[PDB]
């Protein structure tokens, strides 16, 4: 099976021990390492950090310690927006500029493939035509990669994309049917289903729906998302179940009511290391003294709370489960976001190195 794990640029800036660099990457923990992120400048693939070139060298260097390992460069993300994307795909001449810069950029730093993270084709201010163009981008990259390998005699570069679990976004700009055939594999980011952007407490990545929960909110869970993509026409072998190594927090209305789906005034206060409201890294979560861990029967997932803070995350057991669901449905493997967010150096969870992801590696084989 495949174990796809994301590495992020900005992790290098975390203070204290939370600092993450390639040096902290275990070359054997995952089957595929993905670098987040790479930008675009003049329809061309280009770095985004002052020391990306040195990092690209380290990241891909791991392959000397494990030749079986595969690395891919990811372009986009949430903050990337859609402007630069929609532009690049509008005209075949700018599109071809990209396809070519891709092939050169990747071959220059030793990347085995490229991960497309357009969020999202035909959404967030993206013409409903981009849905079609995205397919064209996928097909173009696909052909170029197929051609290049034949004339260069090197291992064909890989092409994957990070797709959404959001019913809307899905039907909004993804020709599942078609793209699924030009992508080596599909990373379903089955997380962020619920968040501080809802005035009522919810869980980040829920496996199934709550017994007392329906309507459109019945789609907001892993299973639903997973069954969706499979039906739309994605062979399961090419479907990678993404899993979060972070959780989502809410500042409760009153420490009196902590019912999953309780009134929340807003996002949980920010963590000491990640420093972002409504978001907590696993290693920060398990740092809660006198917390109150709990589980959601319906949707096999925990969540702790202390006073007015309520954070829904995944722990070792919730990962064991999901890996199990994964296998059950016959999926191609698991995908994890993100490396730097697990307790990568066992400095606060008291569970060793990469607690969450190691559980994945174990169960997967
Ligand atoms: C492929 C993927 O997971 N894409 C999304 C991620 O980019 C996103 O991570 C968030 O990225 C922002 C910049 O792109 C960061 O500022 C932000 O801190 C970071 N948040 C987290 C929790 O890593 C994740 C998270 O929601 O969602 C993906 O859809």
């Amino acid at each position: 099976a495949k174990l796809v794990c994301y590495f992020t640029n900005w992790a290098q800036y975390r203070q204290g021990e939370a600092r993450f660099l390639p040096k902290d990457l275990d070359p054997s923990l995952c089957t595929h390492l993905i670098y987040a992120f790479a930008g675009m400048t003049n329809h061309q693939l280009s770095t985004t950090e002052w020391n990306d070139e040195t990092l690209y060298q380290e990241f891909n260097g791991l392959k000397k310690m494990n030749p079986k390992l595969k690395t891919l460069l990811a372009i986009g993300g949430w903050n990337f927006g859609t402007q630069k994307f929609t532009d690049m795909v509008a005209t075949a001449n700018n599109r071809q500029t990209f396809v070519n810069s891709a092939i050169r950029f990747l071959r220059k730093y030793s990347f085995d493939g490229l991960d497309l993270d357009w969020e999202y084709p035909g959404s967030q201010g993206s013409p409903a035509v981009d849905k079609e163009r995205f397919t064209t981008l996928v097909q173009d990259l696909a052909n170029a990669f197929q051609q290049e390998a034949q004339t260069s005699g090197k291992e064909r570069l890989l092409l994957s994309a990070a797709v959404p679990a959001g019913q809307t976004y899905v039907d909004a700009g993804y020709e599942v049917d078609k793209i699924a055939q030009n992508l080596d594999f599909v990373n379903l980011m089955a997380y962020d289903f619920h968040g501080s952007w809802e005035k009522v407490t919810g869980h980040n990545s829920p496996l199934y729906k709550r017994q007392e929960e329906s309507g459109a909110a019945a789609s907001l869970n892993v299973d639903a998302a997973v069954q969706q993509w499979l039906q739309k026409g994605t062979p399961a072998s090419k479907l990678i179940l993404g899993m979060p190594t972070y959780g989502r927090s809410f500042t409760l209305a009153s420490s009196s009511d902590t019912r999953v789906g309780a009134p929340a005034t807003g996002s949980g206060t920010p963590g000491p290391f990640t420093k972002e409201g409504g978001m907590l890294a696993y290693y920060e979560v398990c740092s809660w003294k006198g917390a109150t861990k709990q589980r959601i029967q319906d949707q096999k997932v925990p969540y702790i709370f202390r006073d007015n803070q309520w954070v829904g995350f995944d722990d070792v057991e919730s990962f064991k489960t999901k890996v199990s669901y994964l296998k059950q449905k016959g999926l191609g493997g698991a995908m994890v976001w993100a490396l730097d967010l697990d307790d990568f150096a066992g400095f606060s969870c008291n569970q060793g190195r990469y607690p969450l992801i190691q559980t994945l590696r174990q169960e997967l084989s």
